């Protein structure tokens, strides 16, 4: 396979200054005429001029109006257009091509494609080359003049990046519109849309310069009623970037557009952000609660890219984390501000420590700045995004807000209108660090190891208290396991936010402080510590690491009850659960492997259970927080701690723990489920798509979590509650009713009731699919076949395929059926999907990432299906690279 290496970056021998496009859409073809105003750079050595261009049908090629001919002046192999150097001019020249493409048959959803009745593009990362010829790499920055033409009745709204400078009629019922985007950009930010779209709009006035900006949000007509919250979220995002970062929008208009068929969440094309409809559209009668947070985060994310990605872009794709890590960090700061709920930060931590930690202990492990790739599209990973965001957040922790803002402004201004690298960011942050330390010899050179070193550090602690001296020490060690990327791992710069809690009264003993660990080990000593404390470590999850607190369960309970920091309280609970899970898992495993007739199980700590009850009964404690403490850690977190994991033993472990706790708490759970109803399900704001009460949402989450627990338990007469819950106006509630009814004979009645409620809204039907797929049913395989035959059928919509299959792959007992039948079903889907959408097929591989963590029979089953997939003729490069890497062949 063809391998790109970070070290081999070199600037191009060519420059593309202007791009003038005419995109003429017809029913059975799209013609793209393109003039590139080009020149030779200072790096040119008289090389052949080689353009990327994939799957293009050439009508004509010329340079300075001289037609070039195949075999004589150029070659084209359906991937690269090579213009022989004799025919490449030595100063400014005009390159002209006209090609034919077919959006109507583009089911890969990259390049120019049709999504229902909308024509849309997706160019990041390598899609622009499927539209026209280009030197398709992000350092080739140019200005764009785009004309779109189409049939007027079918495609009345025509959009491209930037200012609409003309609109015109064309004979034969056609029309055109011309766009000028004044801002230099890489081709990955080009976009066009053509459709019968409806809109909402508003005018936004910028905070500092008072620029009037016209904000438009677009969808198909059926769903125009679902646009308002996105528009509100865009206004919020703009105000946030003004308020925190001092950054104003830079065009007279910003359009956001929803499309039904989209490979991921959304895309930041300049002035023309394009979204999966599931990440832009909601209404309170037709969407679950989680849609609202999802739209907030995705609108925010694309908006924040306007500076971190667009106004400052990437030198090369190895720098991906510089825009994605940084933008996710911005998106998270925004989300935390807008929701004002502690569960927001906790959700980010949960995502990292489950999926990203698994990735980082897998054969796919990479640093946030990879050293090589075959398909760049396989490095849009939770590592690059979520670990990257934690790396970007650690700068804020280290510097504090004021000096963080100073550093960020150095970066964004210095590199405006240009490309940048991860080093440029580190350099800006290092200038701020020098200022903060008031020491021009302070440096962040060690910090760069967070970009280059793969794997998750493990940080462990030992404590000592000297009562006579009132002096406390925290001894800290860090270790990162060697891997395929580095045989020797170096210590990182790890910021450890800490507090100290007095166990006798629950109060804070020090001003919070941030320990700067830079060696493999260090001892931090505190004076004037009046009694032996319990330490509150890694507050806010201050570095992306495995934490070994070396606390007793009694100490963890005291932090859970009394500490101030939500992450520490949550992590203390997580740790109590993990100790229990690992102990019961080992008990069950030994019993199974030794074929014992009788054995013991370690009970769940009774004082921990008492602590859960105390928290749940505190009417002044946070409902979202409560929902985190009654839930065991996710399976993808637990697996990071077990080698040769037997999934059936784990399922039995989790069931035992849950049942131990419910046997004590179910009456508490029931009382709370009823008491919370009035506030949870109050209809304030039910008609207001500009305002969400995230606290009330967390109350519904808690009710729905409790209802699940009580349903699994078969708590007496709970079916009555489930049936009432199905009548609630909130989709979060009535879909919960279907999930929790899995444990009762009423499940198929609720399956039909909820289907009827869901079937007339595309996105609600997809949420219904997910609810069915995740249902804890012994007959889940027969239900999946029913979904395939009755609902999914031949759909090529990635949201339908993902909705049917992904939730089911998280069913620990059933997906990992020891027959292998789960692995086989998903591998058949992956292979089917790969023949038309390789990016989605690779997404569907997710469950296999943990293969080498399983017991050896399951490892063998998964490996056999991965190798079967690899044998498939015409396997995509995306899938083949992914699977070769995952199975330790690449
Ligand atoms: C792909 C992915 C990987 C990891 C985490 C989140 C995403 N989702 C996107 O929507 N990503 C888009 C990618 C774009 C190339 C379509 C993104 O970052 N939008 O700004
Ligand atoms: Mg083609
Ligand atoms: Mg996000
Ligand atoms: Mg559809
Ligand atoms: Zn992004």
């Amino acid at each position: 396979p063809k391998i790109h290496y970070r070290k081999d970056y070199k600037p191009s021998g060519f420059i593309i200054n202007n791009v003038t496009l005419n995109i003429n859409i017809h029913d059975n073809e799209t013609i793209v005429r393109s003039v590139l105003d080009m020149d030779i750079s200072k790096h040119n050595v008289g090389e052949d001029l080689v353009f990327d261009g994939v799957g293009l049908k050439i009508n004509e090629i010329s340079i300075n109006n001289k037609k070039l001919v195949e075999g004589e002046e150029y070659t084209y192999d359906n991937e690269f257009l090579t213009i022989f150097s004799k025919f490449v001019p030595k100063s400014k020249f005009a390159f002209s091509s006209e090609v034919i493409i077919h959006p109507e048959t583009n089911y890969a959803l990259t390049g120019l494609y049709k999504s229902k009745n909308i024509i849309v593009s997706q160019c990041e990362a390598t899609g622009f080359r499927r539209i026209t010829f280009f030197i398709d790499r992000p350092d080739m920055m140019a200005k764009y003049d785009v004309t779109v033409t189409a049939d007027k009745e079918k495609y009345p709204v025509l959009l491209s990046n930037g200012d609409k400078v003309n609109e015109f009629e064309i004979p034969g019922g056609r029309h055109g519109a011309r766009f000028n985007d004044p801002h230099l950009k890489p081709c990955y930010l080009f976009a066009v849309v053509a459709g019968d779209l409806k809109h909402l709009s508003a005018t936004y006035i910028t905070k500092y310069t008072k620029k009037k900006v016209e904000l438009y949000v677009f969808s198909e007509e059926k769903y125009v009623s679902k646009l308002q919250w996105a528009l509100e979220c865009l206004k919020k995002s703009m105000a946030f970037d003004e308020d925190y970062f001092g950054l104003e929008y830079d065009l007279s208009r910003l359009n956001l557009v929803a499309v039904s068929d989209f490979n991921v969440g959304a895309m930041e094309n300049k002035g023309l952000n394009i979204f999966n409809a599931n990440s832009l559209l909601a209404s309170k009668k037709n969407s679950i609660d989680f849609s609202y947070a999802r739209i907030l985060t995705v609108v925010g994310h694309e908006y924040f890219h306007n500076y971190t990605g667009n106004r400052v872009t990437l030198r090369d794709w190895f720098q991906l984390t510089l825009k994605e890590g940084l933008t996710v960090h911005r998106e998270n700061l925004f989300s935390e501000e807008m929701t004002k709920t502690v569960t927001t930060r906790l959700s980010h931590v949960d995502l990292l420590r489950s999926v990203q930690f698994l990735e980082d202990s897998s054969p796919l492990s990479h640093p946030i700045r990879p050293e090589s790739y075959v398909s760049m599209e396989n490095f849009y990973t939770t590592t690059v995004y979520d670990k990257g965001s934690e790396v970007m957040r650690m700068y804020l922790t280290i510097l504090g807000e004021e000096y963080y803002k100073k550093g960020f402004d150095i970066y964004i201004k210095k590199n405006d209108g240009n490309t940048a690298t991860c080093e440029d960011f580190n350099y800006a942050m290092e200038q701020a660090y020098k200022m903060k330390k008031a020491d021009n010899s302070a440096n962040l050179n060690q910090y760069l190891l967070w970009f280059s070193q793969s794997g998750t550090p493990h940080v462990s602690f030992k404590y000592n208290y000297d009562a006579e001296k009132k002096q406390y020490s925290i001894h800290v060690n860090q270790y990162t396991k060697p891997d395929e990327n580095q045989k020797e791992k170096k210590p990182l710069f790890i910021p450890i936010s800490v507090g100290l809690i007095n166990p006798e009264n629950g109060k804070e003993m020090i001003s919070q402080t941030t320990l700067e660990l830079t060696k493999e080990s260090d001892t931090f000593v505190f004076n004037n510590i009046a009694v032996k404390p319990i330490p509150s470590l890694f507050r806010g999850f201050s570095a992306p690491v495995y934490i070994e607190d070396n606390l007793t369960d009694e100490e963890r309970i005291l932090l859970l009850k009394y500490d101030s920091d939500a992450f520490v309280r949550y992590n203390s609970c997580t740790n109590i659960y993990m100790k229990q899970i690992l102990m019961n898992y080992n008990e069950f495993l030994k019993a199974k492997n030794e074929k014992l007739e009788s054995f013991n199980l370690t009970p769940v700590n009774a004082q921990f259970i008492d602590a859960i009850k105390y928290l749940l009964e505190d009417p002044h404690a946070d409902a979202g927080f409560k929902s985190y403490i009654v839930s065991l850690p996710q399976d993808r977190y637990i697996i990071n701690f077990v080698s040769n994991l037997d999934t059936d033993v784990l399922a039995d472990t989790k069931e035992y723990i849950y049942k131990q706790i419910g046997d004590k708490l179910n009456d508490v759970y029931y009382k709370m489920f009823k008491s919370l109803e009035a506030k949870a399900d109050d209809l304030t704001y039910f008609n207001d798509e500009s305002h969400v009460d995230f606290d009330q949402m967390n109350m519904r989450t808690l009710r729905n979590t409790l209802l699940s627990l009580l349903s699994k338990a078969q708590y007496p007469n709970i079916l009555n509650e489930i049936i009432e819950h199905s009548k609630s106006p909130y989709p979060s509630n009535w879909l919960t009713s279907l999930s929790v009814s899995a444990y009762f004979d009423k499940y198929f009645e609720l399956y039909d009731k909820t289907y009827k409620l869901s079937k007339d809204d595309e996105l609600l039907l997809q949420e219904w699919l997910k609810t069915v797929s995740r249902s804890d049913r012994k007959d889940i395989y027969e239900i999946l076949k029913k979904l395939e035959n009755e609902v999914l059928k031949d759909s090529k919509n990635p949201n339908d395929i993902r909705a049917v299959y992904l939730p089911f792959t998280n069913n620990l007992r059933r997906f990992h059926d020891i027959s292998g039948k789960g692995y086989k079903l998903i591998a058949e889907v992956i292979t089917k999907t790969d023949k038309f959408n390789p990016m989605v097929a690779t997404q569907l591989c997710e469950p296999f990432k943990l293969w080498n963590k399983l017991d050896t029979k399951r490892q063998e089953l998964m490996l056999n299906e991965m190798n079967t997939m690899l044998q498939e003729p015409n396997i995509s490069n995306n899938l083949k690279e992914y699977l070769l890497r995952l199975t330790n062949k690449l």
